[PDB]
């Protein structure tokens, strides 16, 4: 039986309450024809490229590595700058776990991948059937044609399973805000290409041979610049760090020789914020043990936005002049927080219709994807009994 998967990135969970699905007739009929969870817990951080990771592994950020968007390895000073520079491709990012994709291909199944970051890689010496490599942000053209072109190569057996990445509705939440019209149009095209998709797989005669599983990385959160932002460069100086990775709700900072304590204490009385040594980083968060997290982690309280200093903060353009557009959204809190929730929902053969599925969390994902797939899951930390009742 064939599988398509739909990450669509920053698609929070209240983006289809019941109030909003009465103008999502895409998405209406998918509830109302398969599984929806209440939400999705994602895994901290609420970043992309750990909870990318997270979903298609079943297990959290400190057994799969994948701990940051930006991450900084001291033993031979690479960086993996939120998948961008060169060094990003190295398996040494990437080889922390196995990944779903991977485990198709070594069993000698087909997987087609588009735009779906990760698929460019070689990870543990293997590569996807077929990777539309992630370049600039997709569009909704794009989404459309990229359905479109899954459904047929999974018809014609060049591919069991298709998986897809659309990124605009985390890029409008951003721009302008979670509750915003743009975020909302962004939305509203995603839903428009669910309904095409619900008439392309009757069109092809799909029905009875095809699940589709759409997911999220995580929410989005109203953001406040320039009240709720923290400069590091306030309290220390940037020359007694070795490295810094990232800016926004989860900074990594790697002190130079000597120097942990005393940016440690200096650090910990700034409010609306919260110092980790790495020993001391909640355990809930299942986080403390990957290699890469830093000495000290900065986790801002919801809404703050730390970084070295106002002037790095990542403005967007807006005006193709510069870069001067404020951000109004964002993620990568505290991953029980509510706005950082995302979406699972399910339709096909394999799962049961009109079936509101309680919450999961991101590690659950992996057993779901692999049992429908036919294929026996690497150990991982998903509950298979938080999931197997949604099954048919
Ligand atoms: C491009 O962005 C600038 C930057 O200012 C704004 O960024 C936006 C993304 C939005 O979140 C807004 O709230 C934020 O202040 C815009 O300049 C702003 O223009 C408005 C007029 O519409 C003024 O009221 C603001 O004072 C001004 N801000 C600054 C810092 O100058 C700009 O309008 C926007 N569009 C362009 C340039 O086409
Ligand atoms: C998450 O799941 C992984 C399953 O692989 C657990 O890690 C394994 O734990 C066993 C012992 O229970 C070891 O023998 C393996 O070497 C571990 N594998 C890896 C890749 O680390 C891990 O313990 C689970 N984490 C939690 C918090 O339950
Ligand atoms: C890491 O590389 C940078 C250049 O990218 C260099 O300036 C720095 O000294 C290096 N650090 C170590 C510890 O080798
Ligand atoms: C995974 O990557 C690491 C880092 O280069 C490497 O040491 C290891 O051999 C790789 N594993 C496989 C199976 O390719
Ligand atoms: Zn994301
Ligand atoms: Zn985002």
């Amino acid at each position: 039986r064939k599988l398509l998967v739909l990450l669509l990135d920053g698609f929070r969970s209240d983006y289809i309450s019941e109030d909003a699905l009465a103008s999502l007739p895409g998405f209406r009929e998918i509830v109302n024809r398969g599984v929806k969870v209440d939400y999705l817990t994602p895994d901290f951080p609420s970043l992309s490229y750990p909870n990318y990771y997270t979903l298609m592994t079943g297990r959290h950020c400190e057994v799969h590595q994948m701990i940051g968007n930006y991450m900084w390895d001291p033993r031979t000073n690479k960086s993996f700058d939120i998948g961008v520079n060169r060094d990003s491709l190295m398996p040494l990012w990437w080889n922390g776990s196995e990944p779903l994709w991977i485990t198709l291909m070594k069993a000698r199944r087909k997987v087609y991948m588009y735009y779906w970051p990760g698929c460019e890689v070689e990870i543990l010496g293997v590569r996807p059937t077929y990777c539309l490599e992630y370049k600039t942000v997709p569009t909704d053209i794009n989404f459309a044609n990229a359905v479109s072109d899954a459904l047929d190569s999974l018809k014609s057996g060049r591919a069991d399973l298709a998986a897809i990445y659309h990124e605009r509705i985390d890029v409008e939440g951003h721009h302008y805000g979670p509750s915003s019209p743009q975020r909302k149009d962004a939305l509203r095209a995603v839903d428009t290409v669910l309904k095409y998709m619900i008439q392309w797989i009757q069109d092809r005669g799909l029905q009875q041979d095809l699940n589709v599983i759409l997911f999220s990385d995580h929410g989005m959160t109203d953001i406040f610049w320039m009240d709720k932002v923290i400069e590091l460069s306030n309290y220390i100086s940037l020359d007694d760090l070795q490295q810094v990775k990232d800016r926004g709700p989860v900074v990594s900072l790697w002190p130079v020789p000597g120097k942990h304590s005393e940016i440690y204490h200096k650090l910990r009385t700034v409010e609306h914020m919260t110092v980790y040594e790495k020993e001391s980083i909640p355990n809930r968060f299942y986080y403390k043990k990957g290699k890469f997290v830093s000495p000290l982690t900065l986790v801002a309280d919801e809404g703050w936005f730390i970084a070295e200093s106002r002037e790095m903060l990542p403005f967007w353009m807006n005006s193709t002049g510069k870069r001067e557009g404020w951000q109004r959204g964002w993620h990568g809190y505290d991953n029980e927080l509510m706005d950082m929730r995302g979406i699972f929902l399910a339709i096909g053969p394999d799962f049961k219709s009109n079936f509101r599925a309680a919450p999961i969390r991101s590690v659950d994902v992996y057993n779901i994807m692999a049992h429908v797939a036919g294929i026996t899951p690497l150990p991982n930390n998903g509950s298979w009994s938080r999931v197997v009742s949604m099954l048919k």
